[PDB]
């Protein structure tokens, strides 16, 4: 079993729930290539399934009892006779959380339990999946007191099409190739607003407009749904003490909330089941705003500053970023929505890895995802060794459906 | 062949060069332990043939006389006596390379130029002192910083290891108190408490120099005092903020590491060490401003009189530049080189786009290359990485206590 050490307090642990990783990553003792962002039939549906069965009855304390085998014979008598089975109530709740629990690049763990889980399992047409999803970010907004929370469309199931969502997230900035080379919006976007369009959405021009949602019901083309702009809290964005920051019209959303990822539940496959919490400042403040291959602003608001641009060991883009942050936090707090700030979302997850060990001996974590993107090593999960792997449930990625 | 992406411009490559690898990293398909610092007879003939096929490609020379000719000494050598040694040149070439190698290293784009001293025929304790100080004198060269490495004699059976003790040549003393806590620098506590316990009468200070202790074979460490004017260092004071200079801070030019083992061709030298220049984030950032070292953040906050009551005020964010600012300036002003995280990130772009189009890819630590503060700011963040184990090599190796 790995040896884990935190070099900043000299605690060293021993991560044996890795050993009990199912799926496999992209490394071998030849090369590391944990840096990549995408690194990636009955009998195999029977064993994942009673895997996951043996957790939850573990989860309720009920291991090996009447119940758990009862289950047990039931799975594989509704897989011989239907190739599949179907999740009861509490079994998809406690799946939902764990899969949440198992995500390796989520910072947010200490909060996996406070999950609201939505089953939406009886969807039947694009039209109800949209109401569905409506009532979804009403609660999870809650007037900017965000609510953790996921929807569960209809499981992938043979005979019959995917739910899907074509939208990468619920709430998404347009990004519209502009008259010269440039993009104007969020140019991460390109593509879902080229496909929105495509299927008769009528574009606006500015460079923060909400895209459209496109829904696809099982067997059918996707729809086009707009979103009510009251439904969607934005905040506008201004700083503390640098009151021309305001006149840069720079804007955020407050619901970060994935809707292209693949929920797994004991061999069980939801292609369609958005999840959202609320933000860390660092997403919004350097990586949407100051990635150069997003809305790209920094050059512009160090000039705005007065800082020296011309050379780089004044530290003019370390400077710049920091205040770009500052007004991230400054503007949801005066705003009164949700927000973390990268200092205390480390010194949380601390907590999560030291109750993790008590609970299951260890904890899947991708070091290069949890350390922010700003500051790194002053928070101190910088110094935390860390053993990444795979459990199920589980999210994962999946293909775009175009 | 691995797929490598760069997310900021959209360009992929393919890693061929990661078939080579000769040692085995720890991550499994099971698991990635990417981010551990330290994980936990006659086939020395494979690994100089090996190494010797590539000194003669790197010269256009393969297939030809002079290799062939090498081939047979080394096969003799080690016929004759077990070992063998290598030529001047290809001792040059195999430390080039192991920089060249180091994964975890952003200053690679500078590997072709680097000063080898040949320290082979060393013999005593005292002998290694005077190499020693003639490489910091030459590599230090008045603050205008040349890479140099100084290579002892390779290990054999039988007879003991030169070792230096400790792990840098210049490192400040760390003091436990009367109350268990530490004035110094608290990484060097262990190599502190050694050299007192062989002789070095203490300081009282903050930043005092430690003394080396250097180990000929078979005989235990020896103390050896640092030359006061030898030691380079840097005052450190701020453009703007006129009592940062009050806080008595100051670090030394030289960063030359003292205690990873050379490995070229099979042959081991455990005492081989190496020096280029600091990039500004390793005093700024690790070094003054980790916890279990200088620990120095909230003092300087306080100084500059920032709400550190909360941690979304970002004062731990607007502290960490300013000291790294302090850094640059004092560097600069003092005439000594150093490099920001920057500058040395987007030659590092430039390494890797040169070892793309020379040996097909580049053994990179992504958690080691991106800097320590500002990560997604440089390229480096937006860039897919590969890391793997190539030789030549330098390798950590147990404490000689
Ligand atoms: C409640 C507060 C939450 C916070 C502060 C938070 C924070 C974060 C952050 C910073 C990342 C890295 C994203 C990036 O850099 O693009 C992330 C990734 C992720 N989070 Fe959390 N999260 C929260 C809630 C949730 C919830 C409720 C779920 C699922 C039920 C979840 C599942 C995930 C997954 C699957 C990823 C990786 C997906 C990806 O971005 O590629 N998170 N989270
Ligand atoms: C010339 C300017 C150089 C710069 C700016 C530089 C910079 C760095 C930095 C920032 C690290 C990260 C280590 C840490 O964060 O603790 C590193 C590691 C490393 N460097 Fe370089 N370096 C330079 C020259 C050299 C030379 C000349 C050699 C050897 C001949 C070398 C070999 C290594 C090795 C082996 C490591 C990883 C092992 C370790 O120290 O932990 N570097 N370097
Ligand atoms: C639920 C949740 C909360 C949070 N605070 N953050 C996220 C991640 C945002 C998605 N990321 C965008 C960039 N990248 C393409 C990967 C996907 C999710
Ligand atoms: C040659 C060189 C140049 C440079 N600029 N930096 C270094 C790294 C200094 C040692 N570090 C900190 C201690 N750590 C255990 C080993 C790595 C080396
Ligand atoms: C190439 C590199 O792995 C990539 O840019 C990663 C690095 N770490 C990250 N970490 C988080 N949290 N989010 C990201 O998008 C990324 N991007
Ligand atoms: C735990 C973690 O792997 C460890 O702190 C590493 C991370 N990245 C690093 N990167 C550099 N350049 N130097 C370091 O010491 C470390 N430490
Ligand atoms: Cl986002
Ligand atoms: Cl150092
Ligand atoms: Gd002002
Ligand atoms: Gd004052
Ligand atoms: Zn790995």
């Amino acid at each position: 079993f790995p040896r884990v050490k935190n070099w900043e307090v000299g605690s060293i642990t021993y991560d044996t729930l890795s050993a009990q990783a199912q799926q496999d990553g992209p490394c071998t003792p030849r090369r590391c290539l944990g840096s990549l962002v995408f690194p990636r039939a009955p009998e195999q549906l029977l064993s994942q399934a009673r895997d996951f069965i043996n957790q939850y009855y573990s989860s309720i304390k009920r291991s090996g009892s009447q119940a758990h085998e009862q289950r047990l014979q039931e799975v594989e008598a509704e897989v011989a006779a239907t190739g599949t089975y179907q999740l009861r109530e509490s079994e998809l709740v406690f799946g939902a959380k764990q899969a949440w629990r198992n995500a390796p690049r989520c910072v947010g763990r200490i909060q996996w339990g406070k999950l609201q889980v939505f089953d939406a399992r009886d969807c039947r047409s694009a039209q109800e999946m949209f109401t569905y999803i409506c009532n979804h970010i009403k609660y999870a907004t809650n007037r900017g007191n965000l609510r953790s929370a996921i929807t569960v469309f209809p499981q992938r199931c043979p005979g019959r099409g995917d739910f899907r969502i074509w939208n990468s997230q619920l709430v998404r900035y347009a990004g519209y190739r502009q008259q010269d080379g440039s993009v104007r919006g969020d140019p991460a976007n390109v593509e879902i607003t080229e496909l929105c369009i495509q299927h008769g959405w009528t574009p606006g021009n500015g460079r923060f407009d909400v895209l459209p949602l496109l829904l696809q019901a099982p067997d059918e083309p996707p729809e086009l749904f707009l979103l009510p702009p009251e439904l969607v809290l934005e905040v506008p964005l201004e700083h503390p003490t640098l009151e021309w920051f305001a006149a840069l019209g720079l804007r955020w959303y407050a619901l970060p909330a994935v809707s292209n990822m693949l929920l797994e539940i004991g061999g069980l496959e939801f292609p369609a089941a958005p999840f959202s919490g609320w933000y860390m400042s660092t997403e919004i403040g350097t990586r949407n705003l100051c990635d150069p291959h997003r809305y790209n602003i920094l050059e512009d608001v160090a000039v705005c500053m007065d800082l020296d641009t011309r050379t780089t060991s004044s530290l003019w883009k370390d400077k710049a970023a920091v205040e770009i942050n500052v007004a991230v936090l400054h503007s949801y707090q005066l705003a009164k929505v949700t927000i973390v700030d990268h200092h205390a979302a480390t010194a949380s997850f601390m907590k999560h890895l030291e109750n993790e060990q008590k609970a299951r001996g260890g904890c899947p974590a991708d070091w290069a995802w949890i350390v922010p993107p700003i500051s790194g090593s002053l928070t101190p999960v910088f110094h935390q060794e860390m053993v990444n792997y795979f459990l199920s449930p589980a999210f994962r990625y999946q293909p775009d459906p175009w």
